[PDB]
């Protein structure tokens, strides 16, 4: 099926996806200049005080830190958003070299990784009925650049041989998603879709102009990961980003000057 091969990859994803084509798809160039200071946006506000992490699963394309979201525990509220949106999920996207990995760009530059914190919004229910809705998710991106560790992600880092392969999951409760996050909350905003099929155009994207920083080592352990499944040929689970699509008739907004 679809992945980031090249028999499989981005190029190839409007054959069986073809709102991969569509008005509003992710991820973007963040032309930094272009972007308008909209001084009505308002504070992101990040409650993730009551998070109950659950599980972690390599999927094939990425891995996903899994939330219990049945109640409101971890909440992104404010910024562009109206209403509560719950964090359900996070993973990354990342590359074979540290030049490359992230998603979105920022004036054409890519940076080592990048993390997807998903959140869905509560008016619709639950997150199935909210990826069929204009305004149904909220993503917090971050980027990672490569530097000093970011003692927040070791947790992760250290799970990771537990689920080499695509299907494995192993416990991971306690963790405290606050740990990822940069100092500054100023952000860019702008409507868009998943960035992997199903290609959704459900998305208030949200990315945070500061980078945090990890270190080579446990953006190295990324890279050991694995997009087979167990007992088949070995294929490194690296550069599982999409490339920037056209921007469109989209306007970015800067929550800051
Ligand atoms: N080589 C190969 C064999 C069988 C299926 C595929 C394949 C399957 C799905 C897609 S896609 N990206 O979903 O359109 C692209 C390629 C590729
Ligand atoms: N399979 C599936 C079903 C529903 C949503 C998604 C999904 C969710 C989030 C993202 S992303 N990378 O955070 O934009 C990409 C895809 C994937
Ligand atoms: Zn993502």
């Amino acid at each position: 099926h679809w992945g980031y091969g090249k028999h499989n990859g981005p190029e190839h994803w409007h054959k069986d996806f073809p709102i991969a084509k569509g008005e509003r798809q992710s991820p973007v160039d963040i032309d930094t200049h272009t972007a308008k200071y909209d001084p009505s946006l308002k504070p992101l506000s990040v409650s993730y005080d009551q998070a109950t992490s659950l599980r972690i699963l390599n999927n094939g394309h990425a891995f996903n830190v899994e939330f219990d979201d049945s109640q409101d525990k971890a909440v992104l509220k404010g910024g562009p958003l109206d209403g509560t949106y719950r964090l359900i999920q996070f993973h990354f996207h990342w590359g074979s070299l540290d030049g490359q990995g992230s998603e979105h760009t920022v004036d054409k530059k890519k940076y080592a990784a990048e993390l997807h914190l998903v959140h869905w919004n509560t008016k619709y229910g639950d997150f199935g009925k909210a990826v069929q809705q204009p305004d149904g998710l909220a993503v917090l991106g971050i980027f990672l650049k490569v530097g000093s560790a970011k003692p927040g992600l070791q947790k992760v880092v250290d799970v990771l041989d537990s689920i080499k392969t695509k299907g494995k999951s192993a416990d991971f409760t306690n963790f405290d998603p606050r740990g990822l996050l940069p100092e500054s909350l100023d952000y860019w905003t702008y409507p868009g879709s998943l960035t992997t099929p199903p290609l959704l155009e459900c998305v208030t994207w949200i990315v945070l102009k500061e980078p945090i920083s990890v270190s080579s080592e446990q953006v190295l352990k990324f890279r050991k990961l694995n997009f087979n499944g167990e007992g088949e040929p070995e294929e490194l689970m690296v550069d599982n980003w999409r490339p920037a699509q056209p921007l469109k008739n989209r306007q970015i907004k800067a929550s800051f000057k």
